[PDB]
């Protein structure tokens, strides 16, 4: 294992990190998720714009003391320096990312730039761990958690067809649909899932994104697929979209095939990975779903 090593930033920069990490302050609270999935010590993180760690991995976080910092959007520089960070991760998109306070950052400690937004978790958690000398433990972390995907595959009786993945809040919004490289739909493709891609010409406005496409809200009457999956939403809670008038004739509502995908699916890491996986077990594996749900 070899100190000083070169990391390449998302950006085409480089950053030397001179020894292994072992203090490590996260600045994306979608990046902390993964961080902890691999058991980097990871000592501090960013928040979202409300404050809050994501929930599927809060009580852990609290667990092993990392400190809750700024929310989204206000790096605050002064906590940076006491943390005395050796690595601080900054995110490329969304609205958790640092970007732009790089060269403030860089000043304090070693930092890299990941994008989260087209890779599957498990990939992020590969290059998090060739920058933090845990390649050991990310790669056991991924192995294990892919056994455990090609045995629930092989369980699930999904719904003929395809599936659609999406973030709705109704209608006079922009709302998305989760994109081929999204974690999401990867996650989904991994148990089995056929997924619907939202057509690219689509885009609403002039800003890119790799892993929802974001659209007017009229589009949502185009999807063809025969399943839907709501991310940030329970079953109940998706029954809303399901009695929109508007989508009255969505083949996924004339199917009732609507479900949640769950309270803690915003953001794909290996805790809300778990608890998506078991979700599908419940719904669509037999008396087999039980000898295969992950305890959170
Ligand atoms: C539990 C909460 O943590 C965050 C969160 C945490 C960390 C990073 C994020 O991005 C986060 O959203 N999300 C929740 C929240 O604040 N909910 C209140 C509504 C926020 N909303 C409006 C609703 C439409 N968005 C989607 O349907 C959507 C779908 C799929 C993926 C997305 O990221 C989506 O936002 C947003 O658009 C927010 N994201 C941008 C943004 C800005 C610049 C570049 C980007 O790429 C951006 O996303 O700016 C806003 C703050
Ligand atoms: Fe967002």
């Amino acid at each position: 294992n070899v100190w000083p090593r070169t990391f390449q930033n998302a950006d085409g920069s480089i950053t030397t990190i001179p020894s292994q990490p072992k203090r490590i302050l996260s600045t994306a609270v979608t990046v902390t998720g993964t961080l902890l999935a691999i058991d980097a010590p990871v000592i501090a993180s960013a928040a979202t714009t409300q404050s809050t760690f994501f929930e599927q991995w809060r009580k852990l976080a609290e667990l092993r003391q990392v400190k809750k910092l700024w929310p989204a959007g206000s790096v605050d520089l002064e906590s940076v320096y006491v943390e005395q960070p050796d690595l601080i991760v900054v995110s490329m998109i969304g609205a958790d990312s640092a970007r732009d306070q790089i060269p403030l950052l860089q000043a304090i400690a070693p930092t890299i730039l990941v994008d989260y937004s087209d890779q599957t978790w498990q990939s992020l958690a590969q290059q998090l761990g060739l920058a933090t000398g845990l390649e050991e433990q990310a790669e056991r972390t991924i192995h294990n958690f892919e056994q455990w995907t090609k045995q629930v595959r092989d369980v699930l009786d999904l719904p003929k067809g395809r599936a659609n993945i999406v973030s709705y809040h109704g209608p006079g919004v922009v709302n998305a649909v989760a994109k081929a490289q999204s974690a999401h739909a990867q996650l989904l493709q991994s148990v089995g899932v056929v997924l619907e891609e939202p057509d690219p010409a689509w885009q609403a406005g002039s800003i890119v994104h790799r892993d929802f496409l974001r659209i007017h809200y009229e589009h949502l009457t185009q999807l063809q697929a025969e399943t839907t999956f709501l991310i940030t939403m329970t079953d109940q809670q998706a029954q809303a979209f399901l009695h929109d008038p508007i989508l009255k004739n969505l083949p996924s509502i004339q199917r009732k095939q609507v479900y949640g995908l769950g309270e803690n699916s915003f953001r794909i890491d290996l805790f809300s990975a778990r608890e998506i996986i078991n979700s599908l077990l419940r719904r669509f594996a037999g008396e087999q779903a039980q000898s295969l749900v992950m305890p959170l």
